[PDB]
């Protein structure tokens, strides 16, 4: 799964839960990261979460309950 | 059907569009 890029959205008030916006691997995952630089979107490395998100997370749906803890940490780190 | 979510989801013109929707990208 060499490269992984999961997009997460949470704007407090619009989303009750963080919601997956995109899931990409390999070349598209790298394309996502380069676009994210150009758009001012922070790219955080969270390997166990990224792997889990890849497997469990579904685009345009809220994050799994199992990944609420780990997703909070990501957002929390950026505060 | 299972196709309905996909169609609904496929109202996104750009990869950049989806990246811009995002608050944060989680990578490995």
């Amino acid at each position: 799964p060499t490269h992984v890029a999961i997009g997460i959205r949470y704007r407090r008030g619009e989303t009750p839960l963080p919601l997956v916006t995109l899931k990409h691997t390999d070349a598209l995952a790298l394309r996502v990261r380069r676009i994210a630089e150009e758009e001012g979107i922070p790219v955080l490395q969270r390997i166990p979460l990224a792997r889990a998100l890849l497997r469990d997370g579904n685009v345009d749906q809220y994050i799994p309950a199992d990944l609420i803890q780990a997703t909070a940490e990501v957002l929390r780190w950026l505060e």
